[PDB]
């Protein structure tokens, strides 16, 4: 069985290809920051030989306070990815929440994400289906990997056949996530062997961001979807768990020294 | 500690008051049906002495097929609750998915629901907050009961202090729900002792609809949120698990013979 | 379908019969205590009209310290149930851990228990099978209710057909138990409809001992297996979670007002 | 922090050292088999440069049938490891169930195992503590990794400070196991940094034996504890899930190409 390809421009995402990193930041605080943060990625990517896609949310449709920072707005956000694209020649993956924001972001970016909590919102998929851009479906915490075909299915109907599946762990009792490594293959299978990527940072809700991402990668993935802040310690609010930027590179060597070593193994079958 | 009250008109919903049944049907197939189905409730309610709120969805924002029946539309749906209200003098609780549908349904109905999968969508809450109608928050499968305060919190800010919490079980491994009876009190506590109701039918994803609803009720609740079809057997698709309409009454005797017996116990403390 | 009966002497344990309480204490600290503790049960039982079986461990084969109190020993323990039997005309259920202790305890007591952690130890079952006494199998935290037939099966072979199944909740993530009410019927079914009892106190690892035991009972059981200490507060170590003795009675009224009300319902079928 | 060492003879087991494989078979069917099966290991081990310990049970204290094959008996079993030791100069790790079998097996073997279901049986630990041999504690399906210190603790008291911790996954709903990769470090920490090994085959209750064991190893372990049969297909009963013997080697290359690559990384800290 050969793997599917959901190429993002000159980028070819696939399960047998070398892992593609969809790094970035969580929310778009300020460009002065977006760029310092993005700055390092591009440098470490190019230097280490790793495909890359910058990622950042231009909105947070979910929080525990409305009187809080919604986000750079759907308008003042797209413009930031603009100055970003040019200045670094990197792709932009950002999530969307309302059907209307679909087509817009499609033009300003390359990869568009479907928020886990919404992976089951027909009205928004049949819409994210129109743009026809690459889609990244975040595997809902509450859904078994074998049920991922239907989402990939529904997208096909919307006339979109360029989808990637992102895993961020599964519910393990109240208030806790565990990542079932066996679920990565289960998703490849039911998704027409679509690209499976591992969202490590929110899979952890740590010093575990590595050991946990080494295990995923030592299984074989189309890539990692990580996040990091220049000074997590002080920004440490809640939602995902960003990586210490300075450790970006030394941590990505861990991956390649694996995403390769494994990505080039003679197909094994411990089955028969 | 006295319980909070989120009265729906002449109806007083509360944890110490007798249980209020929010029965009904799942999706609004056709009025000819809505009414036959609703017909029985009203009869059995009045006859058995049980507060009642008809419930039915006028839309299904989630399915495994877009080429499917979305639903009676936000417009042609509100009109159905119309002929319904008059003809039976019963309240109408229906869920909403997009912020725009908020205020409308508010006028056509009494109780409005926040879809579990969305219990964490600020943009829709701060909006369902404006109408200022009674809200029913479906406890997300993926969220510990102690985290329910924040949703009830956020609503307060939106200027709405009339909320009810509905429990539909918690994730127990891949593809399975279990209802943690201990979670009912945990929710009362963090929600300013708001009305806690038990959504039994989708808590089961059966002959279990009773044994499972007898256990919930034998704990003390502000009410049950059930669903039923006149011929489940043939309609049995997937989503919730409706009750055999003919068994409505004989099954509600089970409850009152409990929602009372228990609702009138001298406060116990096995604590000290 | 009629229920099975595993009568303990003049006691008839069954799923349709009124619940039988297997109360008692955890470990046998000292007779001066065993008796004060047992004292109250017998009084409240007789007075409230509830079958009763005193229960207490004469040993603790599991702890977090060997330099600790193993227990009254298999010898000096049996003697205590002796002065107990006579003085109160109540049955004695105590757990066993090693095959050798099987036949002995069989003579000194009525009901013998198989420790959950060991429900899968053939060598000890084929032995607890010889005595031929009533057996109480504690449902292992780590085993789905539908797998309980095999234990009941294996016992039959050992030539013992008098078994009762006790449920103490299921694993819900790391360090936590939740009791799946739906599992009570699943066990009745696969166990030739054997007596199913609910071990509430260790199902909780509280002020929840009631709300949690009201839910179980409001489902229908052959009985509850509870535990209590005269001053939990100061004895509060760890293992199970005992009930405040003084609250024994007021808490048992909760049950009968349920174990009856429900135990006498006209068989319902929300199935068809 | 440096890792602890629980050397089994000329073998040095540790978390930073290269992984030690505790392969073998499940139950001791017949020597003619034990040896063909063991035969391959030794060959592939020596040839690939991997420490090795043969493993096989001489007994099965747990099954779903007493009229079944208990096992080669504690006596006729020890003798088999005898002809085995000599003929291959490999260590023998076998589990024990009753305190009496402790000291015996200690003499005939090198590494002795404590059966998961019993990891909490003081009476057997304080006994497996006397021999003073290397102990391998199988992490109970039902116990959070952070609670593993106490077992390692209790052993110390029994006067034994040579213990290894084996992980075989955690309960994920009824009838299912998932291996939480993050739990490997949590165990190292609370066990005085004792050797942590990954029991992959029963962690699966497949073609997953590799992808699942690549993830564990790509985290860093003191070794793998695997099992395999020459013709699984026809022996496929139930308990663990053995590996196709012929695939032993090609599968162990997967590991070394990882247990090394990772075992020699410059300590990283994604913490600060
Ligand atoms: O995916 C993300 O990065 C985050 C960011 F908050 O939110 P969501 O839970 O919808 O994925
Ligand atoms: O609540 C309901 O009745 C159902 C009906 F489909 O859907 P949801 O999962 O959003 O609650
Ligand atoms: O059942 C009991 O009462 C207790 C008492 F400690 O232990 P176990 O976990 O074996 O049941
Ligand atoms: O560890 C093993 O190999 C097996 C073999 F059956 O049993 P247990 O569950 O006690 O570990």
């Amino acid at each position: 069985m050969k793997q599917k390809v959901v190429s993002i421009g000159d980028i070819n995402v696939a399960n047998d290809l070398p892992f593609v990193l969809f790094g970035g930041m969580n929310v778009l605080e300020s460009r002065d920051l977006a760029m310092r943060i993005c700055e390092h990625y591009v440098t470490v990517t190019q230097k280490l030989g790793i495909p890359y896609v910058f990622k950042a949310s231009f909105d947070k449709a979910n929080r525990s306070s409305i009187h809080s920072y919604r986000g750079p707005g759907l308008e003042e956000g797209m413009k930031i990815f603009q100055e970003l694209k040019q200045t670094f020649g990197v792709k932009i993956i950002t999530d969307v929440h309302e059907p209307s924001q679909a087509q817009p972001v499609a033009d300003v970016v390359d990869v568009i994400q479907l928020p886990a909590f919404l992976a089951r919102q027909t009205d928004l998929v049949e819409a994210m289906a129109k743009t026809g851009a690459v889609i990244n479906v975040k595997k809902p915490q509450f859904v078994s990997p074998g049920q991922m075909g239907n989402i990939v299915d529904k997208f096909k109907e919307g006339g979109n056949e360029k989808v990637i599946l992102c895993d961020r762990g599964a519910n393990f009792g109240y208030d806790n996530l565990v990542v079932d490594m066996l679920g990565f293959s289960i998703m490849k299978k039911v998704s027409g062997n679509s690209p499976v990527i591992f969202d490590v940072t929110h899979a952890l809700q740590r010093a575990q961001v590595a050991e946990l991402a080494r295990a995923g990668m030592a299984v074989g993935l189309a890539g990692l979807f990580i996040e990091a802040h220049p000074d997590p310690e002080h920004a440490k609010c809640d939602g995902p768990s960003a990586l210490p930027l300075a450790k970006l590179e030394p941590f990505l060597k861990q991956m390649k020294a694996i995403d390769d070593l494994v990505k080039g193994f003679e197909e094994l079958d411990t089955s028969k």
